[PDB]
């Protein structure tokens, strides 16, 4: 050992909490355990990610920990079983070295709080989606669509929207479901940022909320309750999924008792935004 | 010299995007150079933040740098003086060793946009704080006193609420402005959050934004033109700020040509939350 710790910066500053929840935890543990932290520049793609976990190994990190933006579940794996050094990996889910991550049910947490919709009497829900190639995007999309499936819904595919993580692209989802004409009672924007573009584009275009369109986000942003009308969002355990990944890597690095892992989800808290048609 | 570079992790991710910027560039110009990057914790008092500090020093890092919540501006130029590793210091203003600290002037930007608001023809503003302690908080509202002050407006302490840099603080301030009968046709909040909390307490008793009452905020988060009405805000140049201080700690390591020092000021996007009144 060299009493080192490692934390890769990935490209994922300002998208949620989970990286500067990550950064704090692991100082203030570096400094607990009283161990280095050590940064490494995970830049703007899967190999210069790789390239910073490799950095951090060749110095001789006992432990790395990463938000990987670009590189994929499957190399991680394969760098895991190639050395002793645990690689703790948030907001994914790795298949073979599963106790190495830390995740949340983000198709389950989808699926909740379209189920909730559905069941406050929706049938006609629009969905706009994150990246395309994002893990938590493709997931959400997901659960919206096994949501209708399961209450007997036909997929609707005018009512799915692209759309960015971003305002603008809440925006101009709603611009887009507007013009092609299609009909619905509830929007479910893939996050916060992208729900208060939505209803700022349903508000420029005479749309009631939640009179015409009840419209719920996730993340539950700070400014969430004081949107007009109050956005019902989705709270996703962030900083449980920190103590977890935290005290996981306590466990692999100086032993001590162990804790039963647990598996997350989130929870839709419903607010004004959000009633029955 | 050891190739090293020394980050201290303060209580103040979250509070504008001054920390998370730092952190990025940072771990960028490490890497760039070929240096490690260390973190060291600073916690949550003047002296964690100290011995932080002690600790990347003691560690000899070749530099170290810090957004202090905690420590202050005098005691940081005592540390500078005692050690040839540079201290560098973002968003706070050194009296001796200037050229360390990269600041920009919150008391004359919150001037410049009272000044908008009274040159708009606003003669009642209020105005909510940030915490009391905080150097940014107490610098914007001197700014709005020293613009009062000079377009010969009478300073009402009535128009003038404490807040927490919170969307919770905002909307409790407005209610204490209600309820001890102020009467303003503007608002100034000392950021976006507290502004977005100020309009939905507004809007909450019956007061319409923007014609009784115009509202700006500081920060211009990306959430401000999605508001309704669009949320006027000020500008600060963070990402430029950081700039300058990673271009200056580059000279003082590594050497070379420099750009002259320089100072940073914010301005106002007027949107649609501020008019003329009546």
């Amino acid at each position: 050992s060299t009493q080192t710790l490692g934390l890769v910066v990935t490209n994922t500053l300002y998208h949620g909490i989970y990286f500067s929840e990550l950064l704090f935890h692991a100082a203030r543990m570096a400094e607990e355990k009283g161990r280095q932290l050590l940064l490494a520049d995970g830049k703007h793609s899967a190999e210069e990610e790789r390239q910073a976990i490799q950095y951090l190994l060749d110095l001789r990190c006992d432990a790395i920990m990463i938000y990987p933006r670009f590189l994929s579940v499957d190399e991680i794996d394969d760098i895991i079983d190639a050395h002793s050094q645990p690689i703790m990996v948030l907001n994914r889910r790795l298949r073979k070295n599963s106790s190495h991550s830390v995740w949340c049910d983000h198709k389950q947490t989808s699926f909740n709080a379209v189920a909730e919709l559905i069941n406050a009497g929706h049938q006609e829900i629009a969905f706009l989606t994150g990246s395309m190639d994002s893990p938590t995007s493709i997931e959400r999309l997901a659960g919206y669509k096994d949501a209708l499936a399961q209450h007997g819904i036909a997929l609707n595919e005018k009512l799915i929207a692209n759309g960015k993580w971003t305002p603008a692209s809440g925006a101009e989802g709603v611009e887009m479901l507007l013009e092609r004409g299609a009909k619905f009672s509830a929007l479910v924007a893939s996050n916060d940022d992208m729900a208060i573009g939505a209803m700022k584009a349903l508000h420029e275009r005479g749309v009631a909320v939640p009179e015409q369109v009840s419209v719920i986000g996730f993340d539950d942003i700070a400014i969430a309750p004081y949107t007009v009308p109050a956005l019902s969002s989705v709270k996703i355990p962030v900083t449980e999924m920190i103590q977890e990944i935290i005290g996981r890597l306590i466990f692999m690095l100086d032993g001590g008792d162990f804790s039963p892992p647990k598996t997350f989800s989130g929870k839709l808290i419903r607010r004004d935004s959000l009633i029955a048609p």
